[PDB]
RNA sequence: CCUACCGCAGUAUAUUCCUAAACACUAUGAAAUGACCCUAGUUGGUCCAUGAUCAUUUGGGUAAAACCAUACUGCAGACAUCU
């Protein structure tokens, strides 16, 4: 019910709106760097520490590709990413903040480095606050993994996203629709709705998306209630 | 009578060619709207015809000296007259 909405004839259906253009150093017509240095700081758990000790230079090399300074201070236990004068991309500092958050949340660096690509996007879901009891929290966290990781793989097959369940956080790296789907699955799993309940619904949704006629109509009649 | 050690002065401590590297010079073309660096400036900093900063190869230069140890060579056995 989009009341009082004007028409948009300038929009073209042939143009791929989902397409993403690359960026270059000459892309900005200002010709000048950022006026103020912008930094993002995160903390990491102590058990990550030594692993970061062995990876950080490589991390710096990755940020050396994107002209972003980085620092890792063990005494505060913090990692900070800073924009530089040679930096020309305004969103790469946000992607570096996502990178250090993913590195703190136990995502390995060969997987975590791909967040610097424009296509990838990450979501960190906090699951410590849903239930207070320890045994129920452990059980519901094991529901996501299941036996031998299998349903977790199914969740990957549900979303085409890298999913890592560590401590109080679920880290998901992938497309935005898969991020929203795995957010739904993780929150409903922490609210004791079983993961297979959403896995079967996602499979039925994919089968309905296979048929364009079913995709035109509502899937709620065909799909079982949950 | 001789030999070795002892004293002092020397020589060698690998040699020749090619090549790699460092430092500096020299030859050629580029200079005052001169060149370089820094989240970078109401005049920032550094170098600069007393040669900066890039090239181009033009060719040659430097990498010692002293001492110890080892091996060899030579010089002398010296209390110093000299009026």
């Amino acid at each position: 019910v989009s009341t009082h909405n004007r028409d948009k004839p300038w929009d073209t259906d042939d143009i791929d709106k989902w397409k993403i253009e690359e960026f270059k150093e000459e892309d900005n017509a200002s010709g000048q760097p950022f006026a103020e240095e912008s930094s993002f700081m995160t903390l990491f758990p102590k058990y990550r520490e030594s692993y970061l000790k062995t990876i950080w230079n490589d991390v710096t090399r990755a940020l050396d590709k994107h002209n972003i300074a980085c620092v890792l201070d063990l005494v505060e236990g913090s990692m900070t990413v800073k924009t530089t004068r040679k930096t020309y991309d305004p969103a790469i500092i946000l992607k570096a903040r996502d990178l250090i958050k993913l590195l703190a949340r136990s995502v390995p660096f060969p997987q975590a480095v791909k967040i610097l690509q424009d296509d990838m996007a990450c979501d960190v879901i906090k699951i410590g606050n849903f239930v207070t009891n320890k045994e129920r929290f452990v059980k519901r966290r094991q529901r996501l993994v299941g036996p031998n990781g299998n349903t977790l793989k199914a969740l990957e097959l549900l979303t085409k996203c890298y999913i890592l369940v560590q401590g109080n956080t679920v880290s998901a790296m992938g497309p935005f629709k898969g991020l929203k789907e795995v957010r739904r699955v993780v929150e409903d799993c922490m609210k004791n709705i079983h993961p297979i309940y959403h896995i079967k619904e996602l499979m039925i949704k994919r089968e309905l998306a296979k048929r364009p006629e079913l995709a035109n109509e509502d899937w709620s009649r065909f799909l079982p209630m949950f």
